[PDB]
């Protein structure tokens, strides 16, 4: 089934590309890479975890921004191929104010702005950090929504070549692939 998008009416008139570039700049870069400090402020977490879950969530170290990746996700840690996030990525939820976690039975956003669902992304462990799931999520961790934008653009064009990340949310709701939520 086709990509589905939920959006707050606050963002009705934004293009998907402008929204993702702006949100990613607001979230910023948590600096989760070799040669940087990595600690409980920038690892994120899995539900249920420790290294696998139906959700991976991370809060910004620069703002109240957070995201939740949903599907059937796995992290290799030191195991070949090292530091790979792989598996099935069904959804990305973007907003502010991460709540919950494994002990609550799930993460949530107190202010969810936009979700992309039915992404249908499935990256095998063998692709390592070249897997699309890894690139999408690591991009969001790192201040760069370009991989997510490219996958949304392809999913929209697959529904109809007239739809793209340059469509507004309201245009995508008219097209039948998005749904507004009251702000």
């Amino acid at each position: 089934m086709s990509i589905s998008i939920s959006y707050s009416t606050t963002y009705s008139g934004w293009t998907v590309a402008d929204y993702l570039a702006d949100w990613s700049a607001y979230f910023g870069d948590v600096n989760h890479r070799p040669g940087q400090g990595v600690d409980g402020s920038n690892t994120g977490g899995f539900n249920p975890g420790p290294f696998d879950g139906s959700q991976y969530a991370l809060k910004s170290t620069a703002s109240d921004a957070a995201f939740i990746a949903g599907g059937d996700l796995h992290y290799t840690l030191f195991s070949n191929p090292s530091h790979t996030l792989w598996g099935k990525l069904d959804s990305i939820a973007l907003g502010d104010t991460l709540t919950g976690g494994a002990s609550s039975g799930g993460y949530a956003l107190d202010s969810q702005e936009v979700s992309f669902s039915n992404l249908g992304l499935d990256s095998p462990i063998a692709q390592g950090r070249d897997g699309t799931v890894h690139k999408v999520v690591y991009g969001l961790m790192s201040g760069d929504s370009s991989a997510l934008q490219g996958q949304i653009d392809a999913l929209l064009k697959a529904v109809d070549p007239s739809l793209s990340i340059n469509s507004t949310f309201d245009q995508l709701a008219a097209a039948g692939v998005a749904h507004a939520t009251p702000a």
